[PDB]
């Protein structure tokens, strides 16, 4: 069922939140940062970025094919627009606590996405419940970030 | 073919996210030193017209998502709406004008390809979004003016 423009261009799509990343890499500001005691490793970042960007860009070329898909895609397109804003709020600016309300708007879509994914194809569906797994930890490093680094101005 | 609040509201919702971007943007000397070209509008002209085309184009997407065949399009929808939100903070955040450049091109080209598509299945939609390729027109050149006018330093490679 393998519709290679809708993949294309859904994986094009990612190639804008893929771009935050490679011109905002973490500086030792991030490394000077207290971080949570289950913080992850650096080479986790890109590890788990790339595969889930295939897999949702998979997951939305399935749904795409369906009648009915509308509003699922609208939820789709939410939850990447606000995957492209969060790096720059974060790394870009440093503004933590805007960082921390983007992340849970994502948040919000992508568990919107997966289950009107789930609605239209289970395979689509499963495919989200990774992101959505993985958006829960963003959020919360994005709250650790502020909690261990109250005494920042930028943190506040 | 109806006004559909949750598909409208859902479109909205997602240009919040390019919304916030120039939300965030202080007023920079670095900006106010560039030289701008004769055509170039005052600042608060902006938020204006990107408002305007939020809702134009959240009621274009939201006729598209209620047809069949719509997968196409609204694939070029996300598209343009993510590298749209990726632009203010190349250029404004961290002052890369050659790699804005091709940012603002890219969504260029995506936003010529959702209107497209969108005229495919029905021709307001299509209509709708012609006022935001010609903004995007404009916004392609106010980019290329901007780095052919003035000083640009090397970006970190
Ligand atoms: C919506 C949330 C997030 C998005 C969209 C995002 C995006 C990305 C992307 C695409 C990369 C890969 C860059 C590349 O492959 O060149 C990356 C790397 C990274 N990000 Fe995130 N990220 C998010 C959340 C977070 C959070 C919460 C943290 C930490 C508080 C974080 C810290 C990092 C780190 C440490 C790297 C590794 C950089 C390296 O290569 O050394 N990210 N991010
Ligand atoms: C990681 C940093 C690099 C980021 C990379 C930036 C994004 C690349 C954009 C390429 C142009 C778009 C090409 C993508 C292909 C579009 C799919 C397509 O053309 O669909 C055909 C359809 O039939 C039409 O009607
Ligand atoms: C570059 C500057 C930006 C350009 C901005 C200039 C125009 C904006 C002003 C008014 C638009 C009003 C048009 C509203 C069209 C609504 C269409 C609609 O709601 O129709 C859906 C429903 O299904 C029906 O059947
Ligand atoms: C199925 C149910 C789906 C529910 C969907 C979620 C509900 C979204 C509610 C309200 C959005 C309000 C509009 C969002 C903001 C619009 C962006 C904007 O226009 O920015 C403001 C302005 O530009 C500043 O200058
Ligand atoms: C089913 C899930 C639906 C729930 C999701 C609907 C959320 C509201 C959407 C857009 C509002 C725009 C703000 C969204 C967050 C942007 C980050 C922020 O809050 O900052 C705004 C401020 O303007 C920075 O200066």
């Amino acid at each position: 069922n393998m519709d290679w423009a809708l993949f294309l261009t859904f994986l094009a799509a990612c190639g804008a939140p893929a771009t935050t990343g490679a011109l905002l890499k973490p500086d030792e500001w991030y490394d000077n940062l207290n971080k949570p005691w289950w913080n992850p490793p650096r080479w986790v970042f890109p590890l788990a970025w790339t595969s889930l960007y295939f897999l949702m860009s998979l997951a939305a070329m399935r749904v795409a094919q369906l009648e009915g898909s509308g509003q699922a895609l609208a939820f789709y397109a939410a939850q990447l627009a606000f995957n492209t804003l969060w790096t720059p709020v974060f790394f870009g600016m440093k503004r933590m606590a805007t960082a921390l309300a983007v992340v849970m708007v994502m948040w919000l879509f992508v568990a919107a996405t997966m289950w009107a994914f789930f609605q239209l194809d289970t395979w689509a569906g499963v495919l989200f419940v990774p992101y959505l797994i993985w958006a829960t930890f963003a959020t919360g490093l994005n709250f650790e970030a502020m909690r261990l680094n109250w005494n920042r101005p930028e943190a506040r």
